[PDB]
């Protein structure tokens, strides 16, 4: 409790979790159950924890710059690509009071069945729902999406994900330049694309 409540403060006085909103995700959202047993320690640290398969629990400064991208609101269908320990689709979910979705896809089967397990283990379960495949491709079965949130690193945005974004929809995709990543925010204007550019971002590369 108190190195959460340490956390989310430091992080506010830095000026990343700007919203009240995203701040009480943050806060209510357990990081240690995301964790593997061994990282409960580290897991308040604001760095990128080691997991399975190349895998790392992106850092709490990372989760709380992509909430605060996609405009948290209650009554929102997310798109998590690249779920992993799922971390971040808890803290998704507690942004929207737990009203709408967040559908998370993870190329890993092993991984899936982790991060749907945790999600289970605290209440997740239906507002969030997980899927075994390719984050390039999406779920068209469930698009267009409010909110589209890249936890990985693509070489160029895939056009898959722009068009299973819907009108005035949010995605925040780290794309891999000159000089290392940056984190871009991509807004739809109808018809009309807005690829807006952020801060130099670490994440790991998508597959
Ligand atoms: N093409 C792809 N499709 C789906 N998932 C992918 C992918 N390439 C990589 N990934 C997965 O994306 C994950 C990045 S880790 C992201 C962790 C997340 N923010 C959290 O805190 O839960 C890894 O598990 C990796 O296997």
């Amino acid at each position: 409790a108190l190195m959460a409540k340490r956390l989310v403060e430091e992080l506010e006085r830095d000026g990343i979790v700007k919203s009240e909103r995203v701040k009480r995700a943050l806060l209510t959202v357990p990081r240690e159950e995301f964790v593997l047993p061994e990282y409960r320690m580290m897991a308040y640290e604001d760095r990128p924890l080691p997991l399975f398969a190349g895998a790392t629990i992106s850092a709490p400064h990372m989760v709380a710059m992509m909430c605060e991208l996609i405009e948290p609101r209650p009554g929102m269908k997310i798109l998590e690509v690249g779920t992993g320990s799922g971390y971040h689709a808890a803290v998704c979910a507690e942004a929207i009071e737990k009203k709408g979705r967040i559908y998370t896809i993870e190329i890993v089967k092993e991984l899936a069945v982790f991060a749907a397990q945790n999600l289970e283990r605290l209440g997740y379960w239906g507002v969030v729902e997980v899927y075994h495949g390719d984050g390039k491709k999406g779920l068209e079965k469930h698009a267009p999406f409010d909110a589209i949130i890249v936890t990985a690193a693509a070489d160029v945005i895939p056009p898959a994900l722009i068009r299973q974004l819907k009108d005035g929809g949010v995605m925040v995709i780290p794309v891999e330049e000159r000089l290392g990543q940056v984190l871009y925010k991509v807004v739809k204007r109808g018809d009309k694309i807005e690829k807006k550019a952020i801060t130099y971002v670490m994440f790991v590369p998508l597959r």
